[PDB]
């Protein structure tokens, strides 16, 4: 049978993203809009910095900007915590430690408002070097594929993950962003607590040639894979 959560994602779902950020005291906001198609694990989103110039590089916000759109293969459906929490939704929290630089702390609520899947985020960044790779805008505008190991967090009735993102720099090195993540449901309803599994990501960043505002276009695919060999 198709679960309550699963049925909310059988077609194309509009997405709205709102972020309020503050990094080393530099305040900024970003809105995003687009669509998710969970059947294909597909996200298409365009983000606009509504406060002027984004004071951090767009790539550093990609992981922050809706894992309910992941494609879970049929044999993996029991492990999809993210859809099981809908429509009431879940809180996603991270600390992202940039190696040799500062860290982001994020809190996002992901939930439906009517037919729209909303990702509402607050982000606070501290201890950044004003001329480091982040505040100095030294990251290439691109993105690597990454696998994320999702684990159940029984104590907290949700999931957790930690993974390292590599942001390429043009001198051939990378800026590491070490993610520690915890998701917990917003409703008191039943959720799926998964066995350990992976989510495989690819992300492509681009620009709208007709857009004068500071912005990012993101195309991202997420697919789950199991550990039964
Ligand atoms: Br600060
Ligand atoms: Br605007
Ligand atoms: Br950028
Ligand atoms: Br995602
Ligand atoms: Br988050």
């Amino acid at each position: 049978m198709v679960s309550k959560g699963e049925e909310l994602f059988t077609g194309v779902v509009p997405i709205l993203v709102e972020l309020d950020g503050d990094v080393n005291g530099h305040k900024f906001s970003v809105s995003g809009e687009g669509e998710g198609d969970a059947t294909y694990g597909k996200l298409t989103l365009k983000f606009i910095c509504t406060t002027g110039k984004l004071p951090v590089p767009w790539p550093t916000l990609v992981t922050t900007f809706v894992t309910c759109f992941a494609r879970y293969p049929d044999h993996m459906r029991q492990h999809d915590f993210f859809k099981s929490a809908m429509p009431e939704g879940y809180v996603q929290e991270r600390t992202i430690f940039f190696k040799d630089d500062g860290n982001y702390k994020t809190r996002a609520e992901v939930k439906f408002e009517g037919d729209t899947l909303v990702n509402r985020i607050e982000l606070k960044g501290i201890d950044f070097k004003e001329d480091g790779n982040i505040l100095g805008h030294k990251l290439e505008y691109n993105y690597n594929s990454h696998n994320v190991y999702i684990m159940a967090d029984k104590q907290k009735n949700g999931i957790k993950a930690n993974f390292k993102i590599r942001h390429n720099i043009e001198d051939g090195s990378v800026q590491l962003a070490d993610h520690y993540q915890q998701n917990t449901p917003i409703g008191d309803g039943p959720v799926l607590l998964p066995d350990n599994h992976y989510l495989s990501y690819q992300s492509a960043l681009s620009k709208d040639p007709n857009e004068k505002r500071d912005h990012m276009v993101l195309l991202e695919f997420v697919t789950a894979a199991g550990i039964t060999l």
